[PDB]
């Protein structure tokens, strides 16, 4: 099928990384999204000496599904270069599991950067950050489709990284309903804009220093909320200009919330005015 | 849509610690007041979704639910009711006291008496009970046009007088129109518990449940081992493709062995059905 022929293509220059040029350290996160270590890399990409990076693998009794989305990680993340995407050094192939190297993010993901937790400034220079990215990846014809907290990292000098590929396209559901469009959720149609809602919601994230969205409200009643109209409340520490933001990003309509050049330039603005 | 018999009051319900939380879902132990007819509290299980669920993990709880609806057999974890109107889904299911049959396997390693070659007492006579048990469940399944497509040591649980429990329907499929499952996308099955024909074509049937039962053999016999030790899924392909399966485990004898064998032939027509390894069982304790 589709990934038999995928895997063998794969195992057989550019991203083929010795495997004795690999030594794994310790365990950084493990759960759906599989396993992440971090590790060193003698001779990673013509740099000297060893180069400190994370390796993403499948977790025990992975899935064809698992192993798919590893691999389709690994074919999107060869054409993508931005500072705000994570950034692929190599692949394992030929010794043991599927290995993808990639680079290391000290502080670890966003919602637990935050819940550990900065000003405001810093909270809408990360939004910014992020937009960047996705504006990118917007550009490049490609749909994220799991946009949130958890699946941001952070970098060395606070550098905001979006990761998680295994559930993006090109331009069943596996997002958490949480963060899903309301389109997504009622008719399964995912697009830039759907990314946007998600944003929206990551935004949300961001300002309540990772907070969990629709506290107390359960998925299954969600769905029916978001057709009436509800949407999540203003937060404590949150302007009415990045709420209005946050609502844009959560319209009934994909054609009226913005782009994510609107959301980069807001965040622009808003930086320059304070 | 609210089903009078089964839906179940919120206020009976009281829900405690969590038994096993994953890809499946969250299963919390839990107690029912007036049950199905039983006066006062009855002990029971609950499955409900993890935190940040998807919409496919929504789908396959309401499966579960519209499927343990329809199937029952004492080999099949028993549904009591659900609440499933104004807060989150929940099934109200059967309790067991010895948990999946992977963790009671893997503690008779270390719990006393242990494995011997009272109900942690085991010798190889329990442990052809246990499969064959299983086996009259899958029967009945394959009777009801049921693909488990699941069927692992993980997903069997061991209730009161070791008396064993299929679980886990969130991913079964109905096959009732053509005698096969079909899937276009990738499965969620682990790829080491999948027929050779479900890894390369998506075809899932009843002789992809027989397949998935030799493993499930396996790992019984190994006392709750860990199928292709060290094997990385994607060498699974190329693995089976080239005729390789895992080779006689210790605590196996040739019989047990070549039924194993036979659960994994590449043609799923070579395979046993569920009422001839059931047959088969029944010779080995017989003898
Ligand atoms: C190919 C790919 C890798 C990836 N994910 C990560 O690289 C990372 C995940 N984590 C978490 C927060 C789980 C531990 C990381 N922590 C520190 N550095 C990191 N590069 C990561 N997604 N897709
Ligand atoms: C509807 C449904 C329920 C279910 N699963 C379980 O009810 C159970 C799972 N576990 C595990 C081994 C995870 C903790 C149980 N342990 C003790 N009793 C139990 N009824 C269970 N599948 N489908």
């Amino acid at each position: 099928g589709p990934l038999s022929l995928s895997v063998d293509a794969f195992k057989i220059p550019k991203w083929e990384f010795p495997r004795k040029n690999l030594v794994l350290g310790k365990t950084l996160g493990e759960g759906e999204f599989g396993k992440v270590v971090k590790a060193t890399a003698f001779h990673l990409k013509g740099r000297a000496g060893y180069t400190t990076v994370a390796v993403k693998m499948l977790k025990e009794n992975a899935s064809p599904s698992e192993l798919r989305d590893l691999l389709s990680e690994f074919n999107v993340l060869k054409q993508v270069n931005h500072p705000h995407v994570i950034k692929l050094y190599g692949a394992c192939s030929q010794d043991g599991p599927l290995l993808l190297i990639v680079e290391y993010a000290k502080y670890g993901s966003l919602r637990g950067f935050l819940r550990e937790s900065l000003t405001m400034g810093d909270l809408i220079s990360f939004a910014w950050q992020i937009s960047q990215g996705m504006q990118y990846l917007a550009e490049m014809k490609l749909v994220h489709r799991d946009l949130a907290a958890r699946n941001i990292l952070v970098a060395e000098g606070r550098k905001m990284k979006i990761s998680d590929f295994g559930l993006s396209r090109d331009v069943q559901g596996r997002i958490p309903v949480k963060w899903m469009a309301i389109e997504s959720l009622f008719d399964h149609i995912y697009t830039t804009q759907s990314d946007v809602w998600s944003f929206g919601v990551l935004l949300w994230e961001i300002v309540t220093l990772g907070g969990n969205p629709y506290p107390g409200i359960p998925p299954e009643r969600l769905f029916n909320l978001l057709k009436t109209g509800h949407r999540m409340e203003r937060p404590d520490n949150c302007s009415e200009e990045m709420y209005r933001l946050m609502l844009q990003c959560w319209k009934q309509e994909p054609d009226k919330r913005p782009v994510f050049a609107d959301i980069s330039k807001d965040l622009e603005k808003m930086m320059v005015k304070r």
